[PDB]
């Protein structure tokens, strides 16, 4: 049990709307799956970030504006009317400028973190070893009905 496991600001919006970007995301003028919707435990009717298009080649990013030592994430599903949306596999990505990305390996081979399992729940991954980025992306590689996210990372300072 370590102290560098804290929620570094996506469900406190210390980590600003500006700072989380993604390569598409879902919206028309009934409602916007935004980025900066990506945040555990958000309220809303359209409180999660969902890609423009369901596929394994989509992302979410968040800038922590500064390296910081990562140790985990969270992520979270939504529920909108009947259906629940969540991702059940996912793959992280890092980069300290913002172009080159490296993906995050595990015993041998690309890590596929397994995530939710229902709309609400959280669940928590751990990263061992921990990441030293300012840069971080999460890949939604399978999920069930609708790639949808909610979202904190875990960590503390670096440098």
């Amino acid at each position: 049990l370590n102290s560098c496991s804290m929620p570094l600001g996506m469900e406190s919006k210390a980590i600003s709307d500006a700072q989380i970007t993604a390569s598409s995301y879902f919206t028309n003028m009934f409602a916007t799956w935004s980025p900066s919707k990506a945040r555990l435990h958000l309220q809303g009717r359209s409180n999660a970030w969902r890609p423009q298009v369901n596929n394994p080649k989509e992302w979410l990013q968040v800038d922590f504006q500064k390296t910081m030592k990562v140790t985990g994430v969270t992520t979270q599903g939504v529920k909108s009317l009947l259906t629940s949306m969540y991702v059940k596999e996912f793959l992280i990505s890092s980069s300290q400028d913002g172009h080159q990305w490296t993906l995050f390996f595990q015993n041998g081979k690309v890590k596929v973190f397994q995530g939710n399992q229902d709309s609400f729940t959280p669940v928590v991954n751990c990263l061992d070893p921990p990441l030293l980025t300012r840069y971080l992306r999460i890949h939604p590689q399978s999920w069930v009905h609708q790639i949808a996210l909610r979202m904190e990372v875990l960590g503390c300072e670096a440098q």
